[PDB]
């Protein structure tokens, strides 16, 4: 009979991090708490500084955590948009009050490209045990084992960006969901498999017909991606019609263009969630001469996670999601 | 025991809306939240495309909603600005989490001015019953017969127009308010009769003198309004004690000049409430090289509502409004 809210900040509207603690005394970390993956890592202080990235990020000393207990077993995670290497390495970890034992990993290699560009150091997987690298434990499997838990559940509120500071980031509840973040009910769907946060999706329809995903494809909800992503040949086709011009990493309309951009909805479990232009296009200007990105990207994922989409906090934002583990499903409701 | 809170798009100042559904299953629209209005409306797919508003509009289709019951009694529903017709219909509509059986306007009539311009689909009023065109109960109205809502009220929140975040553009809640977006407690003033959101103003200052409405007038309090509006002639005094001259269409002052700009103050119940120049200016730049038009125009309100001021999107940005239909009333705090 627990919940342990977390505060996430929000920056830009495409990095959600919370607080975690590693060691004693505690040493503090931003990190994204990640569906789309399964392990946990920070950068480390054996980071060779040559890695620039290592220059501008918190790093684990192990020499400083009394607590700490060695491993040393090499890893390395394969991200969509990155890849981090390093060693295994076991301490305390503590996330909104609950502690918990944890095997994470120190990383020694850390790209320029991207992490130069990451406010967070490092990373929460919530995905599962099926996809852990070195076969891992997660941690929310961890929490679970204590039996502290209400229900083997946890829950993503990703907030609009704000000017000010007084309007929290996001949040995420281990253990259940927080009501004043959703209103309606929660309309579930169950995952395809145990081992990856994916679900069926019957359709997608941009305007005023169903020109995508006919006949299916895969959804993969994934808190730890800023936009939404399809296939290359899904998202050219996706960007056709909405008259985006292809840009190097993203997609671009014309700033003007922007208000007037079609609803794109997501057929998933009998429900159709939509989002309007206000929901995907970042609107910094109304001008004809400036140009305005999408929140919605190329991605190929490869076997066995995809191909499929990512719904990532482009979605997340407008439905606020339960992930449930003891069912096996994904809830969605409307965030407010 | 139940709030329902829609978040709202502001495009440029000057539009406010957010999503309603409907249908079975739920058609998305943009609508303008509407006080100083008491009928549904969205455009119509009987609308014939020689309407070049209907061409970029969304468009309800009522063969494709299972929920949908025929009745082509016509109408016609005048605004200050623009005016449309068509007929009525009726079917289940989604306002965040509540959905309520509610008789509305599909609209085959759609003027290029003004509704090329709009940004938004259609209209859910927010007024009375007593100003209702066709006697049709308003929406508001069926969902307090539900008997779901914590109080009979809804609040407004209009954010200010930022081009370097994706801020909440703003926010109804119905049932209640939301005090993230205001601070302090509520003063209230009395409506002078039910059936309009209309009540007495005992005064408008310009700085240090009391300069318009002297022996009292009227003030609409209406969302569905762009600006603050006032009588031909009382604008005309107020305009030339701010220095203020028309250019061709708008009033004009010299951006720099801007902030030189006297306070205006709004007495209504007893209280002051005082817009600053930066709240009725709009600032495009500081240029001592060019215009900037005021957020405040003249506005001719025929009878029997008029003739009177209208406190619109300028003064709702300012002070949070609360609508409460249990009091006939009318709540102001400051906005945040
Ligand atoms: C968290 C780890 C993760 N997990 C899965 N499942 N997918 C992705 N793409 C990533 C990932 C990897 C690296 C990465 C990010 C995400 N994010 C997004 C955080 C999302 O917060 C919720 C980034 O912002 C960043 C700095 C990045 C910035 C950028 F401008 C372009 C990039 F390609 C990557 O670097
Ligand atoms: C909502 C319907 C409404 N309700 C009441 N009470 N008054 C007015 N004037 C209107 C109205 C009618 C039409 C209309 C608008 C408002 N608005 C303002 C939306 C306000 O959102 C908060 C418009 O922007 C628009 C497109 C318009 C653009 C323009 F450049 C000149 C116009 F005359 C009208 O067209």
């Amino acid at each position: 009979n627990t919940t342990s809210s977390v505060i996430l900040t929000n920056y830009m509207d495409t990095q959600y991090y919370g607080e975690i603690g590693i060691g004693t005394p505690p040493q503090t970390f931003k990190v994204v708490f990640d569906t789309g993956s399964s392990n946990v890592w920070v950068p480390s202080s054996k980071c060779s500084r040559l890695y620039t990235a290592c220059v501008y990020h918190k790093l684990f000393d192990a020499s400083d955590s009394s607590s700490y207990k060695h491993n040393g077993t090499e890893l390395t995670l394969r991200y969509s948009t990155g890849t981090v290497s390093g060693f295994l390495s076991q301490d305390i970890i503590t996330v909104g009050g609950i502690t918990v034992t944890q095997m994470f990993g120190e990383v020694t290699e850390m790209p320029a490209l991207p992490f130069m560009l990451a406010e967070f150091d490092g990373v929460v997987g919530m995905g599962f045990i099926e996809q852990a690298i070195g076969r891992v434990t997660p941690i929310f499997d961890n929490i679970i084992s204590q039996g502290v838990l209400k229900e083997d559940v946890f829950s993503f509120y990703y907030n609009r960006d704000s000017e000010n500071s007084q309007s929290l980031g996001g949040q995420i509840v281990l253990g259940g969901s927080d009501p004043q973040h959703y209103e309606g009910n929660f309309h579930y769907i169950n995952l395809i498999k145990t081992g990856v946060w994916q679900i069926q999706m019957k359709g997608v329809s941009v305007g005023s017909s169903t020109l995508l995903c006919e006949d299916g494809c895969l959804a993969l909800v994934d808190t730890g991606a800023s936009y939404i992503s399809g296939s290359t040949s899904s998202i050219e086709k996706l960007m056709e019609a909405l008259g985006a011009k292809k840009r190097l990493f993203d997609y671009v309309v014309k700033c003007n263009e922007g208000p007037t951009l079609p609803d794109i909805s997501f057929h998933l479990g009998g429900k159709e969630y939509t989002l309007t232009s206000a929901d995907y296009v970042f609107q910094e200007s109304y001008s004809s001469k400036k140009l305005c990105t999408l929140a919605i990207h190329a991605m190929d994922i490869p076997p066995p996670t995809g191909p499929t989409w990512a719904l990532g906090a482009t979605f997340i934002r407008k439905f606020y999601t339960e992930f449930d583990r003891r069912n096996n499903r994904i809830g969605f409701a409307l965030a407010r």
